[PDB]
C-alpha cells in the first residue's frame, strides 16, 4: 500500500488553537467570546494559553520531524501580525513570531503550509463593520494577505486562504457556534459570497506579486463530504442534492470553477436571499481559481426529505430542504455522537476525480476526538490510543483506493499533531497524535505518533 513519491505527511492546526494569547495585540471573535462567556467553554478553558505554541513551536517542530513529519499546517492570525487594520500595518512582534514558525519548519525538514484565516476574524471588524458581512472587511483581508505574502513568500510556497469558510458561515449566522452566533439566513448567504470573493481577491494579490513571492501554490480549505440520501426515493435524492449544493458545491465551484452553482443560485434567488453581487466581482472569481485544495473530513453526513415543510420560517436555512438522518447500525464515536464511515474518503476522492477536473488536492484534515484519554495509559504513561491508529488506518486505506482509482491526491494531514484547543469544546476531546497536558504544557507522544511515524517514514500502510 504505497503512496506517491512526495506525499505530504504531517498534521493540521491553527494559530488560535495552539499559540495562546501571549504577546498578541488584538482579540479575534473567539478571544472575545471567551472573555464574555467563559462558562460556554468546556471546563472554563478558553484560548489564553491554549497549547502554548507561542513558546514551544521550535521544540514542537523538532518533535514532529523526529515523528516522521515532512509538512505542517498552521495559520497566521490577523489579530497578531496586523497593527492597524485599516492600513494593515505590521506588528513587529507578530512578524518575528511567524518567522520563528516558518524558519523552524525549514530548519527541521518540514514544509511550511499556511492558512490565512481560521475562524479568527478580529472582534474589532465585527464591531465596526459587521465582520465578513462587509466588503471593506474583505479588502482589509486582502490587505492582510499581501503582507503575509510579502513577509513570508520567500519561504512559504503553500498557502490557503480559508479553513472551511462554510463553517464560519454556519457558526456565525445559522447554528450559533461561532460568535456573534446569530440566526440570519440573509447575512449568511451574503457572508457565503464574500468569503468566496475574498478567496478570489486573495489569489489575485498572490499572483500580482513579484515572481519570487508568487512562484508557489495557493488554494483554500474546504469540505467535500458527501451528503448521503436516507433512501433512493426521488425526494430523499432531492434533499441530498440540495445538501450537497449548499454544503459542498457553493465553495467548491467558486474555487475550482470560478462560478457559483446555477442551481443553488436559482434557489437562493427564488427564496429572496441571493447575495448582493457585482459583475466585476463575478469576473475576479472566474479569473482566480485555486492552484489546489485541502479537504477536511471527519464524518459522513446523511439526510432525508424534511419531515415537516413549514409555511412560515423566521429565518432562511438550507435545512428547509433536508433533515439529518441517522442510519441504523452505523458505526459511531460516542464521545462526539459522530458517525464513523471511512468509505466517504474514497467517495470524496472520486468526486474530485470526476467533478473537479481531478485538480491536485490533499486531505487537509482527518482525525478522531476522544475524552478521558487518561484511561489508556499503560504501565509506561504512554496513551495507547489504538482507536486512533485504527481510525486513521481505515481512512488512509480508502484514501489509498482513491489514489489507485486515479484521484490526484498529494497528502494526508492528521488533525492534529498536539492536542489543541477545540473552541467551545476546548480540551474536552483530544485529537492529537501527541498528548498535551494542559497544566504543564508538557507533550507526550501517543501510540498513534509512532504508528504515524512508520506510515510517513516508509511512505506505506
Amino acid at each position: 500500500l504505497a503512496f506517491p513519491k512526495e506525499f505530504w505527511w504531517g498534521g493540521a492546526t491553527s494559530g488560535p488553537q495552539s499559540e495562546g494569547r501571549f504577546a498578541k495585540q488584538h482579540r479575534n471573535l473567539f478571544d472575545y467570546w471567551y472573555e464574555e462567556e467563559p462558562d460556554l467553554f468546556y471546563d472554563y478553558v478558553g484560548p489564553d494559553t491554549a497549547s502554548d505554541a507561542y513558546h514551544q513551536i521550535e521544540s514542537d517542530l523538532t518533535l514532529l520531524a523526529s515523528l516522521g513529519h515532512n509538512s505542517y499546517r498552521t495559520s497566521i492570525q490577523w489579530t497578531r501580525l496586523i497593527d492597524d487594520f485599516e492600513q494593515a500595518t505590521i506588528n513587529p512582534d507578530g512578524l518575528a513570531y511567524y518567522n520563528r514558525v516558518i524558519d523552524a519548519c525549514l530548519a527541521n525538514g518540514i514544509r511550511p503550509v499556511i492558512n490565512l484565516h481560521h475562524f479568527d476574524l478580529p472582534i474589532a471588524l465585527y464591531q465596526a463593520y459587521g465582520g465578513w458581512e462587509s466588503k471593506h472587511v474583505v479588502d482589509l483581508f486582502v490587505a492582510f494577505s499581501k503582507v503575509c505574502f510579502e513577509q513570508f513568500g520567500d519561504r512559504v510556497k503553500d498557502w490557503f486562504v480559508h479553513n472551511e469558510p462554510m463553517v464560519v458561515v454556519e457558526g456565525s449566522y445559522l447554528m450559533q457556534f461561532h460568535y456573534p452566533a446569530i440566526v440570519d439566513g440573509k447575512k449568511a448567504v451574503q457572508v457565503a459570497y464574500n468569503l468566496a470573493l475574498a478567496t478570489a481577491k486573495v489569489i489575485q494579490a498572490y499572483r500580482r506579486g513579484p515572481a519570487e513571492l508568487s512562484d508557489g501554490r495557493i488554494g483554500t480549505i474546504l469540505n467535500l463530504t458527501p451528503a448521503y440520501p436516507a433512501s433512493q426515493s426521488e425526494a430523499d435524492m432531492a434533499a441530498a442534492h440540495f445538501a450537497e449544493l449548499w454544503n459542498n458545491d457553493l465553495f467548491m465551484e467558486a474555487a475550482v470553477h470560478g462560478k457559483f452553482p446555477e442551481e443553488l443560485v436559482a434557489v437562493l434567488k427564488k427564496d429572496g436571499v441571493l447575495w448582493q453581487s457585482t459583475p466585476e466581482e463575478l469576473a475576479l472569481i472566474a479569473e482566480n481559481r485555486v492552484d489546489y485544495l485541502g479537504l477536511n473530513f471527519y464524518h459522513p453526513k446523511r439526510v432525508k426529505a424534511p419531515d415537516a415543510i413549514p409555511v412560515i420560517s423566521p429565518s432562511w436555512s438550507p435545512e428547509w430542504y433536508y433533515d439529518p438522518y441517522l442510519m441504523p447500525g452505523r458505526r459511531m464515536n460516542v464521545d462526539k455522537g459522530w458517525e464513523i464511515y471511512p468509505e466517504a474518503v474514497y467517495d470524496i476522492a472520486i468526486k474530485m476525480r470526476d467533478h473537479y477536473d481531478n485538480i491536485p488536492w490533499f486531505l487537509s484534515e482527518n482525525g478522531v476526538g476522544i475524552s478521558g484519554e487518561d484511561r489508556y495509559r499503560d504501565e509506561t504513561g504512554q496513551i495507547q490510543d489504538d482507536y486512533r491508529i485504527q481510525f486513521l488506518k481505515e481512512h488512509l486505506t480508502y484514501l489509498h483506493k482513491g489514489i489507485e482509482a486515479g484521484s490526484n491526491c498529494f497528502g494526508y494531514h492528521v488533525w492534529t499533531p498536539i492536542d489543541g484547543w477545540s473552541w467551545l469544546n476546548a480540551y474536552k476531546n483530544r485529537y492529537g497524535l501527541v498528548e498535551n497536558n494542559i497544566h504543564t504544557q508538557v507533550r507526550r507522544p501517543k501510540a498513534s505518533a509512532y504508528w504515524f511515524k512508520k506510515v510517513a517514514t516508509h511512505n506505506r500502510l
